[PDB]
């Protein structure tokens, strides 16, 4: 028919209004995304001839890991600051651990992209 029934689901993420059965066409939701995950497309979608149009994704945020830092003798720029949950798009910053010199395996700015982060390295 020209309704429609409940929106779907997504990873991470939920629609901002009370949830019901049956959409008038035409109707509206809007999505918004879990405490540091990020929203990626249209946010909005709509009731057309009985179907949803599609739902936005939320990206992962990064872990910062202690592990993999101490595997390539590297540390963060700012230790004081750095959350240990970096949102997708969030810029970390490293440098060597003292002692150690840098590689030219990576770039010591890394961008968080849905859960992965590219480490430097550094070595001797």
């Amino acid at each position: 028919g020209e309704k429609c029934g409940p929106p779907p689901p997504i990873d991470n993420g939920d629609i901002t209004s009370f949830l019901l059965s049956v959409y008038a066409p035409g109707s509206s939701v809007e999505y918004q995304c879990q405490n540091l995950y990020q929203l990626e497309g249209n946010n909005q979608i709509t009731c057309r001839n009985g179907q949803w149009s599609e739902p936005p994704k939320c990206l992962d945020p990064c872990v910062i890991s202690q592990e993999i830092m101490e595997k390539y003798n590297i540390k963060l720029k700012w230790t004081n600051q750095q959350k240990l949950y970096s949102r997708t798009g969030d810029i970390v910053e490293f440098v060597c651990k003292s002692g150690y010199h840098p590689t030219k395996s990576h770039s010591f700015r890394a961008m968080c992209q849905n859960g992965k982060l590219v480490y430097p390295s550094c070595e001797e």
